[PDB]
């Protein structure tokens, strides 16, 4: 039995649907879901198997945004019985600082440049970062996991890669960050030559 | 029954002829009745006999733990030789074995770029000096920070991250007082990786 938390972007906008996932040979399992009180609205995927001939029943509970965000605990009961609990990390959320950073002058000799988004000082570590230009999203980026900082908050970097030609010619790129301590759960910093 | 775990040398260890890379094999959950165990060590499938095995040590959960350390030739490791630890118990005839080696694939040289703090970050007492290391393979790597010779130990570094082209990148953030930066001090980022010349390069940074 293993209990996973919902995706960051899904809890931070009322339009998404956040979601707790409980993931688990000859005689398979009843799921019970209490929320710090039994709940009945979880859906359950049928048993799919693997190379090792074990079943893998996944169950999915749909959680309320403020429930998950206000710290409510989520209990998965997979039957005797075995348990597992999760909730949001405890503690005063902290607002992230978002800085864009142009490519190194030593990188300008490559045919592709790195645009950097440093996100600093947020808590808890749940966060989504994205990249845009001209309103359309940018595919070619990669974001590092949150890394605990000497001060108990978190940072990460996100690296967007573009042809040098798009950067040289003045195109504007934006780093979009979603975190609960941000006003409207969202901020963006733009970058350009 | 019992479990075996096998741990690689540290990146820094294999990259400097002066250090001592070691592979460590650990047996846990050895039943405390008749707890006589054996280690056998294989490099590329051929047995070797230079490992150094500690006495078994009783743990606080009614089980015994035994640890066996094999010293490794630097170039053996970076050449991808395979290290097998076989662990046998004399009472039950069965055995457990694990295999470790450097990640397979063609090594790729890291690029290192220093990025100064952002202008908006200058309104704070703490500024972040960034070191982007990218395009390297495998992901074993050591990064460090210096200023004016001495070590600068207020930094964090990210796990290697797999990039679109099969290489890895990481960032390393050194945090310093805005005054030290503005007074013009050079700070240096140090990178050790097997695909660097002398397994070592160093980029500097300043106002
Ligand atoms: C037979 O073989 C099968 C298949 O190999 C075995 O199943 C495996 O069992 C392992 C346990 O023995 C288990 O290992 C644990 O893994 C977790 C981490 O799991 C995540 O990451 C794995 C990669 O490391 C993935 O394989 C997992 O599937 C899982 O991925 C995440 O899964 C989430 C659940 O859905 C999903 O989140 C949801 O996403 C949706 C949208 O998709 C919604 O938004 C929803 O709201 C979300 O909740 C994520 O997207 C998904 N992400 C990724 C990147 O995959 C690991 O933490 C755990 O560690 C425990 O123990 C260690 C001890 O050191 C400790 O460090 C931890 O703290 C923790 O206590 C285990 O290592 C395998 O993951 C699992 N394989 C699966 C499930 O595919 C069977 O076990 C075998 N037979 C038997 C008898 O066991
Ligand atoms: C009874 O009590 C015993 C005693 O504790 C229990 O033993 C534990 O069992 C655990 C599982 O059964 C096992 O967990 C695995 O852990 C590894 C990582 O462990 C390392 O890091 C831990 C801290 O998080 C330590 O507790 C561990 O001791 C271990 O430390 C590493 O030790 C290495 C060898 O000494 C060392 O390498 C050397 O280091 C020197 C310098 O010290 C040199 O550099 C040299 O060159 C190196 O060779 C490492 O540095 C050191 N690491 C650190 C961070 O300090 C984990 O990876 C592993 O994960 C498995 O499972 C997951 C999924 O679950 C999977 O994804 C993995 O791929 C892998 O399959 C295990 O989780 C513990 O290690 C172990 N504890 C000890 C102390 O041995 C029993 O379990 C108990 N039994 C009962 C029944 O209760
Ligand atoms: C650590 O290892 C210990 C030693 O392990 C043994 O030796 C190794 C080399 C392996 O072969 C291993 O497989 C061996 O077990 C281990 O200790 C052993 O533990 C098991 C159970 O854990 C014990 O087995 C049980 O023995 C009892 C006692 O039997 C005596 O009493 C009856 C009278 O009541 C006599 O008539 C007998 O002839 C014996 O002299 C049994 O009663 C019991 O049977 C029960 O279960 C069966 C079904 O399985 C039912 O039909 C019965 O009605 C009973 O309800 C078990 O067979 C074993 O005796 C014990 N031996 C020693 C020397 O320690 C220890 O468990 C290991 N520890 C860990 C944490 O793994
Ligand atoms: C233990 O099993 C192996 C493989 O079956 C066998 O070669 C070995 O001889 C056995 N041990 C003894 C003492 O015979
Ligand atoms: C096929 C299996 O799927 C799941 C993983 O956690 C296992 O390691 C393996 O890849
Ligand atoms: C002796 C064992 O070794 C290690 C600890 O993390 C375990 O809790 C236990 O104390």
């Amino acid at each position: 039995v293993f209990l996973f938390p919902p995706k960051p972007k899904d809890t931070l906008m009322i339009s998404r649907t956040p979601e707790v996932t409980c993931v688990v040979s000859t005689d398979p399992v009843k799921f019970n879901w209490y929320v710090d009180v039994e709940v009945h609205n979880a859906k359950t995927k049928p048993r799919e198997e693997q190379y090792n001939s074990t079943y893998r029943v996944v169950s999915v509970l749909t959680v309320l945004h403020q429930d998950w965000l206000n710290g409510k605990e989520y209990k998965c009961k997979v039957s005797s019985t075995i348990e597992k609990t999760i909730s949001k990390a405890k503690g005063q959320p902290r607002e992230p600082q978002v800085y864009t950073l142009p490519p190194s002058r030593e990188e300008m000799t490559k045919n592709q440049v790195s645009l950097t988004c440093l996100v600093k000082g947020f808590y808890p570590s749940d966060i989504a970062v994205e990249w845009e230009s001209n309103g359309q999203p940018e595919n070619n980026y990669k974001t590092t996991p949150p890394v605990l900082d000497s001060d108990g908050s978190f940072f990460l970097y996100s690296k967007l890669t573009v042809d040098k030609s798009r950067w040289q010619q003045g195109n504007v790129f934006s780093c979009s960050v979603m975190h609960e301590a941000l006003h409207n759960h969202y901020t963006q910093k733009s970058l350009s030559l």
